[PDB]
């Protein structure tokens, strides 16, 4: 009774123990097949009690598990927990059955990755019951065979009579037989989003979680188990990444006997879900990555996945387009002729892309007010979007507009109208992040409203470019539509509506590219990216700032999402002031625009600029959707080096940053990884030079002063 | 409106925010005034939503507090959380009153540290409350006069018209202005308690914590914040000791703007307590010790309260009887004739008490049978427990009894007449550890059964020792006489019911030593400390072993409380031989005993352990009474050295221990500390060395060959 | 690497104090800075060259640096304290003195009057500031 | 004839060694360092001022080897490359306390400040002028000091 998935050259196995109890085996680099080689001794352990009295060598508490319960003598923390009309929180889930099928299926009113036939991957859906309550849960695996990728997630349905409470239903659990592993976490805030933080695991607790309502700044759904020896370019490494930008809890439980538990999914903190008879809940997925060339290695093949069988729309495979934003620029002191006058600049420059910025409606001339009321200005914008739009296309660039639909100003003619359609509790004092409230997306009309109201926007104007902002998190969760019974489903419920309204609009308007954005990062998961194909990085645009935040961005994200915009110096954010070189190259590394006044710049400066735009189309489809490599890495010194290889490793590109100098400073070499080694490379302004050379030996770096300093080299093969 | 607490050398302050907002302040080296020197500039922090509009600068986000509540601009872990009638979480807690008086107040129905005269410390009672749904949370804060010790709990009462549901109920929390810390907890299993284990803060959450109704072998309810340089002799530390035996949550939650939240209480997993009006909630307290003298200033601090003020009973200052126990001896193997033998060689050697394990009543042979049936077995004690005591007395020698009142064998006439008075759920299986159940001491007949039975069997014969103990941890948690809106009270209410069950019996018999024991240190907390004086450390007795748990055991409780037996080998636990010697130094390092069967031992081993008896009696005063000093720790090395000096520092105890050997070895030096500098010390059988060379320059440790060696030194100032 | 004029000054008189620029080519801001640095100097050149020197924070280990002078009679102190790189949203900060009179009250010139205990047990807030190479400089005096 | 000061005020101790021919034969000095100490233990961390022209004197806190550590200089200076200092310093010391045991040299030339752990975990701390491409030739009757 055993089952062996196959992801790639890895391999996952589980296997049925004694009356219907899923165990997991082994999950590591592909075997032909367990035997059994890696047996497991069962021990009857002290204080861990048995299920069947008759044996005393079998306890939940020392079994492997794919997804635990407590209270039947497991008391390590549970994969989920319900409770009954009685009180109890006791269930016992055992095997029903299961089915074997090719493809992958699609999970209801959630984002998850797919498939374009049947034959890309292979699915295992798990059936488990409890008999007493009818509850029923099927886990649902799948392992692509391109890739070492293998997704999870639940589906709970109530088959019984009574309503079924679920406390907590996460995605997925593991069960390793060993602790000897460290663990990658992605901690950041507002300005400085996901750093990478590696850490040896203790024994207890270790989790990463958010209870914004959001993914959030400050903890990515996202962490990994690494070998203590491995790094960037070798190593076995495990990944995890959860496809939900709401509420999520990573976490690692080392037990007594040194195996280790990760759960990830939904918080189970101010969370529960009701099932009356005949209702089902199902969970959004993870994505599971293998590898043991590294952190490269399991990053890169989250690139290509997230990439083409994730993001989905017409610019799925499209190189996307240089853009420049005005928010840097103007802010909100903006009119008709300002916009216009930057699109013109824009234009001598080779940029493709106009995008208007927020403050374009109501009375939007600051942050106070407005939301909810999504109308042109018409003393900013005395011709509206169209004609904006028009004067801006007929200098043949496109024209795009920032929205931000899940919020509503209190100080706005929507909460005059509606004051009940927002987030909150009765008789307590409704808080404000930015002077703005939430909109309650758990309820059908107003999600429908939205709906409409932007629709008609959006079909006003000939706009091929949307920015969908998030600016605030949850507080005082509630809805008036909801029973207090289910009043714990407001926050989960928000984020179904958000996705409804999502995959209406960018269904309504394919030939729109959409780009999420959250005050920079805030919600940058594979959630969002498969609505949206790009997000904004980071409002931080500091170019040596960046360096860390787009290093810990590239380790799960493709290149291809990660928005990077030149601007103005001293930075807005962080006062440096770094050379408009450095900060091209930086931008370069991502998705390639421009945010800064571009019509106060020197002939000087529009003429390095408009090298910029030229040099990126050329290396675009490189940098985009080529494989893309750490060098260096910004945490652990003082430099920072990536590059992009092709496909055919034929052509590359090599980025170099030394942020501080100091003198008589000894002299420096960067090693390449990526390229054949039986092949020769030209590169630019220098030579013909061999692969292995380059990757063996490395390369002379050129001795250089000041601070903030960067280097590109193009490589093409002979 | 600021609050200073003053407790011995450290100061914890406080001070009112704005409307009623309790906001931490400092903790540590006390201060004659805070004036403000270390500010607070208020902050616009992004992402953090005000609960006043006007002011973006103020969020609870940003706050460092006393008790914080989530939901109202808060997103980091919550100290309370209570759910409404409407289904909402949302709670908002303002300032009241406050009230300030000498002494400290007795815990309903729990445990607590304690005076004997109010001028011994002083009490700080802060009342909050919500007015919308009548509300009102009491913080107790104690400062005790000569410790640096500050004890926090909470008081929850319901005066509004509507019933309130406690999810979360933790009895402290703190907020740290900087997260460059460490954190020490106390992982393990059984037969390896309280392993030491230091490690640096992550950006998350770090959580030690137990779901199995009991404090456990797994994780002891203890952590501590140490600085970054400190180490056993110097350095800040700030330790975390919570006063319950039932399940626990200690958790560290490092934010995005590097502050630390140190909370601890009931785990409010599986936990919910509903509060109908006019009802109120008492959290066990937690006892919080600083120290700038290192690991050991805040132990010692921890063993003088703990055994002086928390410590009750006639036993509580006088000197531990050295004991012998039948368990490994005999297991269930053994009559009463056996008994005497052993009672007899007992007597020879000095032995001042004669312990009966487990075997004694009702048809227990075995461990599968006869738990709740309390009569003596008149096959194996033909003269009863009556006949049996007076034997052992007439030798001139106590005797005591061995019992666990919290378990009930379903093979058992208790099980046959009453099988609902176990813990259980409706129609679901009922799991069992070690073959038994566990009673259900929620409900009030069940513990009046009890009180009065035991308390037959007690009186029955001259008992002056008892050993309580716990075999199992509890599986299916609720109760058949609590309705389903009270089943999660069940873990909770069982604790409150063994704590008042221990405390009535307790006080029928003043003239018996009680050891609480679970297989071991399962239950070794503050909590039974309380009722019990000493505890019985670990069922692994081996000396090697010891080493590591004794060491880390000290950490928080007194040697006196520390129980320590002198064992047979090859070890029953591990399966090492070590001599007879060295097991006697580990055990001389505790509350001396021995458990084996004294009976089969050559005379060669006769003449130690008479030496041993004699010896140990000696010191016994200055080991169980005395200040502990660890110098060598055996989880950093290969060596473990511990010192015991008196009061008045005249007198002192070293023992050194070496477990590998190696050929050609270096010498070895070991530098002693706590004497008097000043003052020349005569090391028996050595000479007379000054205090200052003792600790500066330090002491020639022996060169020897073998394995697990020992040596111990007596000083005595001239 | 260019670094303000203010941070180049904290940093020299962490010494023995002294210009090496052509001053005839300066602006009078910086004229008057350096005017003002002087005299700054001169009223505490006496504690810094012979003083009592306490390092705080290591230059070697984290993004800060920091250490202050002392009095011999530890009536008078001076502390400094750097700042290199910088980032958004950062977190705040505190030093806590070393050196000083646990019993006695100390004022800082532009603060207010302190405790001994509580800037070396408690410490000092360190202000938010944006911008790379960074320089705060208090100065102590007992009451 | 070893020479130690002991100041009164300070926890300061100065040694220095000088040697004289009181023979009829000539002798030849290959090496003559000022000092020498055997530690008894050698479980310390050791820092040193390396270095070189525009950045003089870092600090290099790295435990002991079992072997020799070694700071000198061969260009007839101090050097900005190895300053003349090296100091044994216990594993939980810091700025504020812990055990330091210093060795500065009063000489602007070549120099070496050696550290040597042995097979039975002893630490002996050399200082003087550089042996390598040194002698010094002593006839009957002179004298040399260091």
């Amino acid at each position: 009774k055993q089952f062996h998935l196959r992801a790639g050259k890895a391999s996952y196995v589980m296997q049925l123990f004694r009356s219907g109890y899923l165990a997991h085996v082994y999950w590591g680099k592909a075997v032909r097949d367990v035997r059994g080689a890696r047996a497991f001794p069962r021990l009857d352990r002290a204080f861990s009690p048995n299920p069947d009295p008759s044996d005393r060598t079998f306890s939940l508490d020392t079994l492997l598990q794919e997804y635990p319960a407590y209270g039947n003598t497991d008391f390590r923390a549970p994969a989920y927990q319900v409770q009954l009309e009685n009180g109890s929180t006791v269930t016992d889930l055992r095997y029903k059955t299961h089915r074997i099928y090719k493809g992958k299926p699609r999970l209801n009113g959630l984002p998850a990755t797919y498939v374009e036939h049947e034959q890309e991957a292979e699915t295992l859906e798990i059936v488990l019951g409890d008999a007493l309550i009818g509850l029923e849960v099927t886990l649902q695996y799948t392992a692509y065979e391109k890739w070492n990728v293998i997704t999870r997630s639940a589906r709970f349905e109530n088959k019984g009579g009574e309503r079924l409470k679920l406390l907590r239903a996460l995605s997925m659990s593991v069960d390793f037989p060993t602790a000897d592993y460290d663990w990658i976490h992605l901690p950041g805030a507002w300005g400085r989003e996901r750093w990478i933080e590696r850490r040896p695991l203790v024994t207890g607790v270790q989790a990463a979680e958010s209870r914004r309502g959001a993914s959030s700044h400050q903890q990515n759904p996202f962490i990994a188990l690494v070998a203590k020896n491995a790094d960037e370019h070798q190593g076995e490494v495990y990944g995890f990444s959860f496809v939900y930008s709401g509420n999520f809890l990573a976490q690692i439980e080392v037990d007594q006997f040194g195996t280790a538990r990760v759960s990830m999914g939904i918080n189970p903190f101010d969370f529960t879900w009701l099932l009356q008879p005949g209702e089902s809940f199902q969970t959004p997925e993870v994505v599971m990555v293998y590898s043991d060339q590294g952190l490269n290695g399991m990053s890169q093949t989250y690139h290509e996945l997230y990439r083409t069988r994730l993001a989905r729309g017409a610019f799925r495979d499209r190189e996307r387009p240089i853009l420049i934003n005005n928010w840097e620029a103007t802010y909100f002191d903006f009119n008709e002729e300002k916009i216009v006058n930057i699109a013109r600049t824009a234009a001598e420059l080779g940029i493709e892309l106009v995008v208007l910025d927020d403050g374009w409606f109501g009375e939007r001339d600051d942050d106070r007010r407005s939301l909810g009321d999504w109308i042109v200005n018409r003393r900013k914008l005395p011709n509206g979007l169209d004609g904006l739009a028009k004067q801006v296309n007929e200098l043949g660039l496109q024209f795009g507009l920032w929205v931000e639909p899940e919020m509503v100003s209190p100080n706005s003619e929507l909460y005059r109208k509606h004051p009940d359609w927002c987030l909150h509790v009765p008789n307590r004092p409704r808080s404000e992040g930015r002077n703005q409230l939430v909109l309650d997306y758990s309820r059908e009309d107003v999600c429908d409203y939205i709906i409409e109201t932007i629709s008609n926007v959006l079909a006003s104007a000939p706009i091929t470019y949307v920015k969908w902002d998030m600016n605030r998190h949850m507080t005082e969760i509630g809805s008036s539509a909801l029973p207090p019974e289910r009043q714990r489903e407001t926050a989960h419920r928000y984020m179904l509506g958000l996705y409804r309204v999502m995959d209406e609009i960018t269904s309504r308007f394919p030939h729109i590219l959409f780009e999420s954005c959250s005050g920079g990062g805030g919600r940058f998961d594979p959630g969002m990216l498969y609505y949206m194909p790009q997000t904004w990085t980071s409002d931080n645009t500091d170019a040596v700032s960046r360096l860390k935040i787009q290093y810990g961005t590239s380790l799960v994200y493709p290149i291809s999402a990660m928005g990077a915009h030149v601007s103005a110096v001293p930075n807005h954010q962080v006062g440096r002031v770094a050379s408009l070189k450095t900060r091209g190259h930086v931008a370069m590394s991502g998705n390639f625009g421009y945010e800064l006044d571009i019509t106060k710049l020197t002939e000087t400066e529009k003429q390095m600029m408009k090298q910029q735009v030229a040099f990126y189309k050329d290396v675009r489809r490189l940098v985009q959707f080529g494989t893309f490599y750490r060098l260096l890495s910004p945490f652990e010194g003082n430099e920072a080096a990536w590059m992009f290889v092709s496909a055919d490793r034929s052509e590359a590109l090599v980025a170099y940053f030394r942020v501080l100098a100091e003198a008589n400073a000894p002299l420096s070499y960067l090693r390449l990884k990526g390229l054949d080694s039986n092949q020769d490379y030209e590169i630019e302004g220098l030579g013909v030079y061999g692969g292995d050379e380059l990757m063996y030996a490395g390369v002379a770096l050129p001795y250089r002063s000041s601070d903030f300093i960067s280097m590109m080299w193009r490589l093409k093969a002979v």
